[PDB]
């Protein structure tokens, strides 16, 4: 009679979302598909209680605003928020979004040159609206890039994004100028996804920051000292490890398309000023088929206690209130 419950836990989205069943788990929650009984969709729902460390306070919010100014095909939305009519009772927050069978995350492990093709390619037109705003996303990977059975790619997971040191499950897809940034930061990790796309396994896991780096280090060698050139302990810590060179791209990917290893070899680039743009990107001779034709001081709240970030998430969720 009540709310319904999955597993146990509360999903009190009231009567306008029925039949929930868990679908996997979010970052702060669970995530259940939902009928929408007054648009007639089903959607997905990720439970979000946060409000008790300010980090996760953080992310939520900024993820929030970011959501729900960006509209793109490659880029999930907000389709609703419920929470509380008062901001003491607000304990939860349900985020409700277009619901998408899979990431990518989970796809590699059940791919094709025409699937990779238009998956690089709707990667790269949404990293393209992104960049376009001036956001970094930072923390790109297989698992933010949610599919459908059409084969409609969307990116998910704004929580560590900034306008033009923070612990990750998995950060191996972080550029390696982040060791000693720029928007060179996702054309890189993107350039990561590529590489696993058609490997179907991440070459370049490391247990830990220092093997991370020397899982990159064997591919693609050392650098030039020029790139040394361009943090005075990292440097050292750089000229410190013993010698290595470079792999070819064909000999690691011998079925990749070598129009893919051309546009891979241009993104995994070790200098981020020499790393290719996302426009450059689409514009590569792989992604010919598809080819065709601002914050700022906002999002500033790197820190802030967690009481005003609940009042501001409340101020943002305000627009979808009152729920049916």
């Amino acid at each position: 009679a009540g709310p319904e419950m999955v597993r146990g836990q509360v999903f009190d989205v009231g009567p306008r979302y029925t039949n929930l069943s868990y679908i996997g788990e979010g970052a702060y929650g669970m995530v259940c598909s939902a009928y929408d009984n007054l648009n007639k969709v089903r959607v997905a729902i990720k439970k979000i209680s946060p409000f008790e460390h300010q980090t996760y306070c953080q992310r939520t919010l900024r993820e929030i605003k970011i959501l729900l100014r960006f509209r793109h095909e490659n880029i999930i939305g907000i389709n609703d928020i419920i929470r509380a009519p008062t901001i003491e009772q607000m304990k939860d927050v349900y985020i409700v979004q277009d619901l998408m069978e899979t990431d990518l995350y989970k796809l590699l492990k059940t791919l094709s040159n025409d699937h990779i093709c238009y998956f690089l390619y709707q990667i790269l037109r949404g990293l393209k609206y992104i960049h376009s705003a001036n956001v970094l996303h930072r923390d790109l990977k297989p698992s933010n890039l949610l599919l459908n059975t059409t084969c409609d790619l969307k990116i998910c997971d704004f929580g560590l994004a900034r306008v033009a040191t923070e612990y990750v499950a998995t950060r191996w897809y972080r550029a390696p100028e982040i060791m000693l940034y720029t928007k060179s930061i996702d054309i890189w990790s993107v350039g990561c996804i590529l590489a696993e796309m058609l490997s179907n396994r991440p070459i370049f896991p490391g247990k830990h920051y220092l093997d991370q780096l020397n899982h990159i280090l064997g591919i693609l060698g050392s650098p030039s000292q020029e790139d040394l050139n361009c943090n005075l302990k990292a440097r050292n810590y750089l000229l410190s490890l013993p010698h290595k060179n470079k792999v070819p791209w064909n000999r690691l990917f011998p079925n990749a398309d070598s129009k893919a290893l051309d546009l891979l070899d241009k993104m995994l680039t070790f200098n981020p000023h020499k790393r290719i743009e996302v426009e450059q990107a689409l514009a590569h001779p792989y992604l010919e088929q598809y080819y065709d034709p601002p914050f700022k001081f906002d999002m500033e709240l790197d820190d802030l206690p967690k009481e005003k970030l609940k009042e501001l998430i409340f101020e943002e969720t305000a627009r979808f209130q009152p729920g049916y």
